[PDB]
DNA sequence: GGTTA
């Protein structure tokens, strides 16, 4: 089992595992590259988007959210995000900011001088609940055709990342 | 693949 010492060391290293899966601080993709990447992220939601359908182009369901972790400070909102579907609304429904959010498949690209995430066709998710609120109805339910299962690491990973935040936001 | 946002 981890503690909030060693989330941190993860962090701090750019990129990290958890289980199978590799991940980017999100510290990391905010840096401006020049060619888009395709990658694995886990923060907190600082700000979202409830999900609604394009007016335009493809008209694909889409979401943002911003995501945050240790490694940006409490003044930054974090990592831009459009999450979208072309399969019908199967994105994650949010309920408010603090839930942990991991997303696999988003690609990083730059956009008027700032990196934004696009999910990939394919993306999934795992979504949990805003831990350290009092509030107990915080994740409700989940579409299922983009849910990714996962187990204790990636639970303890949630626990210890909402912790953080509601410390530094308090 | 980056329109949609």
């Amino acid at each position: 089992v981890i503690d909030s010492l060693q989330l941190n060391e993860l962090l701090n290293a750019g990129e990290y595992k958890i289980g199978e899966l590799t991940f980017q601080s999100i510290r990391s993709s905010q840096e401006l590259q020049k060619k888009n990447t395709i990658v694995n992220l886990f923060g907190i939601v600082k700000d979202f988007t409830p999900s609604r359908q394009s007016l335009h182009g493809t008209k694909d369901w889409v979401t943002t959210v911003y995501l945050w972790d240790p490694t940006c400070d409490t003044s930054s909102i974090g990592l831009q995000i459009h999450l979208f579907s072309k399969q019908g609304n199967d994105l994650p429904v949010i309920k408010q900011v603090g839930q942990p959010l991991l997303l696999h498949q988003i690609t990083l690209r730059s956009y008027r001088d700032r990196t934004q995430g696009l999910s990939k066709d394919q993306f999934r998710y795992a979504l949990w609940p805003d831990f350290s609120s009092n509030s107990k109805d915080t994740l409700c339910p989940q579409p299922m055709p983009r849910l990714m299962k996962t187990g204790d690491k990636e639970e303890q990973f949630a626990l210890l990342l909402n912790k953080i935040w509601d410390e530094q936001t308090n």
